[PDB]
């Protein structure tokens, strides 16, 4: 049955969980089984658990558990009930130094007397249902009993041996357990019903949400919940954001432990921890092991956590509901998580036993992490610090037995690692380790996903620095002198707060001047306190400290005087006795000038007449003629005769001369900047000045080297930059010069070509219309609401006023421009829906938007088009425009503020966009319906084919309008619309974006993405400036005004006011640039819609590239319009012989009136019958000539066709001969 047994694990009804431990192992499934169910009385060894599965009315039952060594000193368990009284059948149990009953019997053959020493020899009730299961499990000196509840007892034992007496019950009555098993409870209802257990295999462990399988490299597998893995923090916890921090998240081993079992284990920071790691174990000694639990009752037991320091000191962890270990008793009379618990560490050594206070235990402890270097965290807060730990012991107490096996409580052997952390709601949700060079680049910025582009990357340096030290100065006769400066004082007096004497001498004198080239300071303290020790501190008001002068500092002169000296910087020495007199010693005055005459040394340098020493062609830390730096020194062929050390015009050291031999050595940095080509979420290529790197292929561009994994040429550049383009596979190649559409220049005669077989193509263009109006409160942003700071701010006059003035002026101008810009006609809107609009052959389904009666307050809603859905949802980070937060609830203050309120509390308020996406979509639909609105009323809803025909006739008169003539154009338009939709649907899939560049969908969507990102990026960059401390005491103005007196505080706060105001001014400057840029785009859109959408354009190439523009339609876009310019492109050209004009009988010249009209001979009758046709020069539309198309000219030319009055009517059928007709 087993329903009741798993029902004893109190679990919520609709939850599915994973079981573990020494559970009953299934009647038949697996090897398992082997229920005895008969009085055979078997014997086994190494058993870790036994069970009884069926109570057939209360049959007899006997248990004998002992040690395999058969020791007499150990405790033996023997449970005996040879009774069938059910309720009265109270089972006899004797946990004693007890008869190790070998086979069977109340006493039987054994050793040890019955009652030599007993811990429990009472009677226990043993009545339960037939399907009830009772069992006992022992492991790690912990014993668990399943008698109607999951009991738990700590008991030092070794119970690998068991002997039983059995009575038959249903064929499966009692059993042993040797190894842990698992189960899957698909619970659906409370009680014994709706449980639906099933057997298991090693795959169930990963199914638990709070445990994971460690990757072989030690990283957390993706998708982990991080339910309780709080990020560690010494001072404060971030509530929402992204942080790159050094945290112990690189786990070596994860020990999933069932909640019903406690853990007693020795953990050392010097050895790989034991236990069965769920994932791929790493044989590395932990430095930070993280414990995950469910309830505080596990830890509250005294001595649960014992920390052993490297010195051997032990810290016993004690929790109690009192406060004074020294003056109160900590024997706990309370439990069940009642009242706050005050937890301490009891220092245990036979010198002095003191208690160190951790913190008030929170009402719910979920993760405690203990690391070496002496640091312990509770719920992600570093309450207490210690010295270097080396070992930790854990003595836990199972769980609360009221909700168990809801997975496992786990402990993780982790190592510190710098990882990018995404946290929202003060809880982790995803992580990214900063080890992979791609991951290193990602952690260089703060982002998990990076758009395609070139990102700066630093050349990898030597991981082991081991840098030799270089030091070069002028040659001179070597000479070293020690300057010691001995200070003599006697402090303390009475009670340690008095003084007696104080004096100092410099080499036995009150003043000294260094004459030898080398010198080394060595301060000595001849100070004695009558009360104890003297604490010494050193001041500094010089470019150097006493410890720093020995670091190869160079001077022309260096004189030290204990008294005031002219032009001498001051350094003071402070002496602190045990009780803190706080007085200072004599001030040290250092008069010095820059030069190479003398140099401080840490030790008298070797060498004769020259002390310089340096290492060639190795990344080294150098001090060259006072120029401290790190770089590579290489001998070069330069022969600069003058000078000693050479520097660029910017003051950077370039090369220095050996002077002794005349050789010069160039100084270059150890590492050089590199550009990493990051496309398709991977590093595919690196632009570097180095000749080689960790890539199998390397191509040398004229200006730089390029390393990648693909040496082939790149012909389809996914990403372009400067003169080069990079493919998605890492290939590099020059961008080919795309050949544009050919345009035929008009001419009066000779061979010409008339384009034909026109097919239309849609070219997409996006133009931004407006920006989100941002109004920042300058006063509250700068002063942070501090009244006393506003008085100082007022001294800056209009610097604060002009910011908001310009911001509001720009916002109002943009608002009024776009408001007067958007004109909407309701009649056009009527014809803009699928039911009304009728595109015969033209598929406008992807372009039009449906309209339904909205139940929301009745007002009808017109859903935006499918293309608009694709453009908005897939790009907008918030999904919808209504997500823009409102400030009505922002001042409530009853909930923790989010990012919007965080920036609003600093005076930054974001006004809603001037026009909603709904209004923009209705405007686009209005334009689409108006391009087919043939009359002032709705009764003139022309079919789109008629509008297309009219627009075709506008640019070239159609002489043969057949059905297929429009059908081919309609088919081409439908195909191009399908291509556009496929391109919008997804990137580089279902629509090959190999055709990429300007006037394409990819460029438009990249522009939309950058537009929607820049507005947030600027605001975040503004808000982060508040964190900066502009060389003041602190970033908090009230903190400054509290630490300092009013005079100095005003000076200090003025530093940040200038810093914040300059940062605020920088934001305005970039927004005005954005406003200026968007104004030009908006002005073009007004020109674009009038000259392309509301009417076809005679301007060549204005509406979406070259070709004959037939029409264009507009779709709503984020903060702008997406123009879809439909343009005709020819597929073939007809070659005909143009005619300049006609001259009949050499007496009347006759030429074409229309400049954009040609006359030619075509087809079979071009030369066999000499037939003449006229047509537009834009499209091939042959038409017989008419007298209205011809004009008379006073004179002829040679190029004109030579005809006679009889032949002319053949050329011009409409011509009539007045003389011939009248004379008949
Ligand atoms: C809360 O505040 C506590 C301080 O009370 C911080 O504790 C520090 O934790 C860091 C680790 O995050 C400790 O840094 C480690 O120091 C070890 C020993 O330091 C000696 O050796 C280094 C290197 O030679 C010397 O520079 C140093 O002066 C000491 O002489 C190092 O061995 C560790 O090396 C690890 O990092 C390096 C990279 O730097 C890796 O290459 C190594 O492989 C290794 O992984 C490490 O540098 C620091 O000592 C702790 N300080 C104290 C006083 O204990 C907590 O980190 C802080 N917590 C938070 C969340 O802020
Ligand atoms: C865990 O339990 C859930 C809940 O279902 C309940 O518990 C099961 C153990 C059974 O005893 C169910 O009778 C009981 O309602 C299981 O979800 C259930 O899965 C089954 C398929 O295995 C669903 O049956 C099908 O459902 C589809 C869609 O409704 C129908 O078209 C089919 O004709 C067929 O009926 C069943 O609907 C579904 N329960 C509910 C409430 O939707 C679940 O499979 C089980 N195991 C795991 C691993 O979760
Ligand atoms: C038709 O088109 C023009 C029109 O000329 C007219 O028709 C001719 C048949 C003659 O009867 C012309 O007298 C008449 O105006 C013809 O173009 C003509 O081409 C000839 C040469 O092929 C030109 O003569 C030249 O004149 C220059 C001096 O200007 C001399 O130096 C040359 O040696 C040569 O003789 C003549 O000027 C020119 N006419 C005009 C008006 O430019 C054309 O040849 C004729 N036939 C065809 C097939 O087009
Ligand atoms: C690990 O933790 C367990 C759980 O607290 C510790 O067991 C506890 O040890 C104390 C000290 O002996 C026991 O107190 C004594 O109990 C006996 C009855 O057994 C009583 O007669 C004494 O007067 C005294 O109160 C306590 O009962 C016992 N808890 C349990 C559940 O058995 C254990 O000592 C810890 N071990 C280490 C190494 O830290
Ligand atoms: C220990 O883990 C369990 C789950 O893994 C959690 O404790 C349990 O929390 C649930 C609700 O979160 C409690 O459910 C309640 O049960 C009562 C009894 O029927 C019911 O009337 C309520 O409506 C509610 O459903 C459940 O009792 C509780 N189990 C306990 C406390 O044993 C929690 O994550 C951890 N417990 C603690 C105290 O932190
Ligand atoms: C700058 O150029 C000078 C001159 O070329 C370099 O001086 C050279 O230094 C080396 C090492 O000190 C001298 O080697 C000699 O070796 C003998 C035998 O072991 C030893 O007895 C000498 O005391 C000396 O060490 C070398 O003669 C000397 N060159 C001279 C004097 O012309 C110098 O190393 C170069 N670099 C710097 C940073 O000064
Ligand atoms: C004009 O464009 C519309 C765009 O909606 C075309 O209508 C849709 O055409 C597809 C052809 O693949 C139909 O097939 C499939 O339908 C399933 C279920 O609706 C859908 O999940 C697929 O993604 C795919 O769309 C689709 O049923 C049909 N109707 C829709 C999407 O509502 C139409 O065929 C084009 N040509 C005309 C109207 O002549
Ligand atoms: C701190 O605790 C450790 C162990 O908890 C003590 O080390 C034990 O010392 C006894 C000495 O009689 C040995 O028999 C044990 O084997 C040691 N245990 C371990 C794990 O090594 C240590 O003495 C304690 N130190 C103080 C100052 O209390
Ligand atoms: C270009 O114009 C010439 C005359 O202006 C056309 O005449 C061709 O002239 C060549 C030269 O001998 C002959 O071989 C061809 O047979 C002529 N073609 C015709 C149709 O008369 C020529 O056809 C025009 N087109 C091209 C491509 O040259
Ligand atoms: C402590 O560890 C020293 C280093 O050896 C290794 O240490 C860690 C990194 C693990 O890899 C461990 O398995 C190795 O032993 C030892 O030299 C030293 O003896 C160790 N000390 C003690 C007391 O075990
Ligand atoms: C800690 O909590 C105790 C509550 O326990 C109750 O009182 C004791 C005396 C026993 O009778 C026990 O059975 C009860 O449940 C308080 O009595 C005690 O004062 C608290 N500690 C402090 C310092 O206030
Ligand atoms: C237990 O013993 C009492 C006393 O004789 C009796 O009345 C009762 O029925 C017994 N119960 C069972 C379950 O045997
Ligand atoms: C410290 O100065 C006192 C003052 O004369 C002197 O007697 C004593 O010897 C000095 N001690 C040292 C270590 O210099
Ligand atoms: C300075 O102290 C050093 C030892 O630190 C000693 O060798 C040297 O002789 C002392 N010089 C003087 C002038 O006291
Ligand atoms: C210096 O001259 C040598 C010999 O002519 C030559 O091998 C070397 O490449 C030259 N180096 C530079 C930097 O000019
Ligand atoms: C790749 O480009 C280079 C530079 O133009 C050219 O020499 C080479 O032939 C190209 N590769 C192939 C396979 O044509
Ligand atoms: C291209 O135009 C020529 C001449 O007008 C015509 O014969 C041919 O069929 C056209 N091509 C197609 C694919 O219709
Ligand atoms: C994409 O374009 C090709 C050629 O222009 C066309 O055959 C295909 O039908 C288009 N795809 C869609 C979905 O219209």
């Amino acid at each position: 049955n087993f329903r009741r047994f798993f029902s004893k694990f109190n679990v919520q009804a609709p939850a599915v969980v994973v079981l573990g431990g020494y559970l009953p192992i299934g009647e038949n499934q697996g090897v398992n089984s082997t229920w005895y169910c008969a009085g055979q009385h078997p014997t086994a060894s190494g058993v870790h658990g036994i069970f009884v599965s069926h109570i057939r009315g209360g049959h007899g039952f006997e248990i004998g558990i002992s040690q395999e060594p058969f020791d007499p000193s150990g405790y033996q368990l023997y449970l005996h009930k040879a009774t069938n009284g059910n309720t009265n059948a109270t089972a006899r149990l004797r946990i004693c130094q007890f008869p190790s009953i070998k086979t069977l019997g109340p006493t039987a053959n054994n050793d040890v007397t019955i009652g030599r020493n007993c811990l429990f020899n009472k009677a226990i009730p043993a009545h339960m249902s037939e399907h009830s299961v009772v069992g006992i499990t022992w492991d790690n000196d912990r014993v668990t009993v399943f008698s109607d509840k999951i009991y738990y007892f700590y008991f030092k034992n070794d119970w690998s041996r068991v002997a039983t007496k059995c009575y038959n019950s249903g064929g499966c009555a009692m059993q042993y357990v040797y190894e842990p098993t698992y189960y899957m409870l698909n619970v659906t209802s409370a009680g014994e019903d709706g449980i639906s257990y099933q057997p298991c295999t090693a795959n169930c462990i990963g199914y638990a949400a709070n445990v994971f399988a460690t990757e072989p490299n030690g990283h957390i597998p993706e998708g982990f919940s991080f339910n309780n893995w709080f990020l560690l923090s010494n001072d404060s916890t971030l509530v929402h954001g992204k942080v790159v921090s050094n945290q112990p998240l690189l786990v070596n081993c994860l020990l999933a432990i069932p909640k019903i079992y406690g853990l007693g284990q020795f953990f050392s920071f010097n050895q790989t921890i034991d236990g069965v790691c769920n994932g791929a174990a790493v044989q590395r000694a932990p430095e930070a092991l993280r414990f995950n639990i469910n309830d505080t009752s596990v830890i509250l037991a005294e001595g649960s956590i014992v920390l052993h320091t490297a010195l051997g000191t032990n810290f016993s962890f004690v929790c109690s509901n009192s406060s004074n270990p020294h003056l109160a008793t900590f024997a706990i009379p309370l439990g069940a998580t009642q009242v706050p618990y005050y937890c301490f560490f009891k220092v245990d050594t036979y010198n002095s036993t003191v208690y160190k206070f951790l913190a008030v235990l929170p009402p719910t402890v979920r993760e405690i992490v203990i690391t070496k270097y002496g640091d312990v965290y509770v719920n992600g807060f570093g309450y207490l610090h210690l010295g270097l730990l080396d070992a930790v012991t854990i003595n836990f107490t199972g769980h609360g037995t009221d909700d168990d096996v809801s997975g496992f409580w786990t402990i993780a052997s982790t190592n510190f690692v710098d990882a990018l952390i995404e946290v929202q709601g003060t809880a982790i949700q995803r992580i990214l380790y900063c080890d992979d060079p791609v991951s290193q680049l990602k952690c260089s910025q703060v982002a998990f996903d990076l758009d395609d582009g070139f990102y700066p990357f630093s050349s990898r340096n030597l991981l082991s620095h081991e840098q030799p030290i270089s030091f070069v100065t002028l040659p001179s006769f070597n000479a070293h002198s020690f300057v010691n400066i001995t200070v003599s004082a006697s402090f303390g007096g009475h009670s340690g707060a008095n003084l007696i004497a104080s004096d100092t001498t410099i080499n036995g004198f009150s003043s000294f001047c260094v004459d030898t080239r080398q010198f080394t300071i060595s301060l000595s303290y001849n100070v004695t306190n009558s009360y104890g020790y003297v604490s010494n501190s050193q001041d500094s008001n010089c470019p150097f400290t006493l410890q720093s002068v020995n670091d190869y500092l160079s001077f022309s002169k260096f004189c030290v005087s204990t008294s005031l000296l002219a032009s001498a910087c001051t350094i003071d020495l402070f002496g602190y006795p045990e009780f803190g007199s706080g007085v200072k010693f004599t001030s040290l005055y250092f008069q010095f000038t820059k030069g190479e005459l003398i140099t401080g040394t840490p030790k008298p340098l070797e060498g004769v007449t020259d002390v310089s020493f340096m290492t060639l062609d190795v990344c080294t830390k150098y001090t060259i003629y006072g120029f401290k730096g790190e770089g590579i020194i290489t001998l070069t062929n330069s022969s600069f005769l003058a000078g000693v050390y050479y520097t660029s015009d910017s003051g950077q050291l370039l090369a220095f001369k050996n002077v002794t031999s005349g050789a010069v050595y160039s100084v270059t940095p150890c590492s050089f900047s590199e550009q990493a080509a990051y496309v398709d979420d991977d590093i595919v290529g690196v632009i570097s000045s180095l000749s080689s790197s960790t890539f199998n292929s390397t191509r040398e561009l004229p200006g730089f080297f390029y390393h990648s994994n693909d040496g082939s040429n790149c012909t389809e550049p996914v990403l372009v930059y400067s003169n080069i383009g990079v493919c998605k596979s890492g290939s590099i190649g020059y961008v080919p010069s795309q050949s544009g559409q050919v345009k035929i220049a008009p001419t009066v005669t000779g061979n010409i070509s008339i384009p034909t077989n026109f097919s239309m193509s849609i070219r997409t263009e996006y133009l931004q219309l407006y920006n989100t109006p941002v109004s920042v409160d300058c006063a509250t942003y700068v002063c942070n609401g501090n009244s006393r700071c506003k008085q100082l701010l007022t001294q800056y006059t209009a610097a604060c006023k002009t910011i908001e003035s310009a911001l509001q002026l720009s916002a109002r101008l943009e608002s009024v421009e776009v408001n007067s810009m958007l004109t909407i006609s309701e009649e056009a809107l009527q014809l803009a829906t699928i039911s009304s609009f009728n595109g015969d052959g033209y598929n406008f389904t992807n372009v039009l938007g449906v309209s339904v009666y909205d139940p929301a307050r009745g007002r009808v809603v017109q859903k935006r088009s499918f293309i608009e859905d694709l453009l908005f949802n897939k790009v907008v980070t918030n999904g919808l425009g209504t997500v823009d937060e409102d400030y009505k609830r922002c001042s409530n203050g009853r909930s923790v503020a989010d990012l919007v309120c965080a920036q609003y509390y600093s005076g930054v308020m974001v006004l809603p966009g001037v026009v909603d996406a709904e209004k923009l979509h209705m405007y686009s639909a209005s334009l689409i319906g108006g391009m087919v609105l043939g009359g002032f009323t709705a009764a003139a809803a022309l079919p789109f084919s008629y509008a297309v025909q009219a627009r075709l006739n506008y640019l070239a008169l159609q002489t043969d309008v057949l059905q297929r003539n429009q059908q081919l154009l309609a088919e081409s338009f439908n195909s191009a619309i399908g291509n556009i939709t496929s391109a919008f649907e997804s990137v580089k899939e279902a629509s090959s974006q190999t055709s990429r560049g300007l006037n394409t969908v990819a460029h438009a969507l990249t522009k939309v993405q950058e537009v929607v990102n820049s507005q947030g990026a600027a605001l975040t960059q503004l808000t982060v400036q508040l964190q900066h401390n502009f060389q003041a005491i602190s970033s908090s103005i009230d903190d400054i005004y509290s630490r300092l007196d009013p005079p100095s505080a005003d000076v200090q706060v003025d530093r940040l006011i200038t810093g914040r105001l300059s940062a605020l001014n920088a934001f305005v400057a970039q927004t005005l640039t954005k406003y200026t840029e968007v104004q030009a785009s908006r002005k073009l859109a007004q020109q674009k819609v009038n000259e392309c959408v509301k009417s076809q354009s005679q301007r060549y190439g204005f509406c979406g590239g070259d070709g004959e523009h037939i029409f264009s339609l507009v779709q709503a876009a984020p903060q702008g319009l997406l123009f879809l310019h439909t343009v005709l492109v020819p597929s073939d050209f007809v070659d005909v012989i143009a005619i300049a004009g006609l001259c009949v009988n050499d007496e009347i010249a006759l030429t074409l009136r229309e400049p954009g009209l040609v006359l030619f001979t075509h087809e079979l009758q071009n030369h066999t019958a000499t037939e003449y046709f006229v047509s537009s020069r834009r499209m091939f539309e042959p038409r017989k000539p008419t007298v209205s198309d011809f004009v008379q000219i006073e004179s002829c030319v040679v190029t004109y066709v030579n005809l006679t009055r009889d032949q002319l009517p053949d050329v011009i059928p409409d011509y009539i001969d007045v003389n011939k007709t009248r004379d008949e």
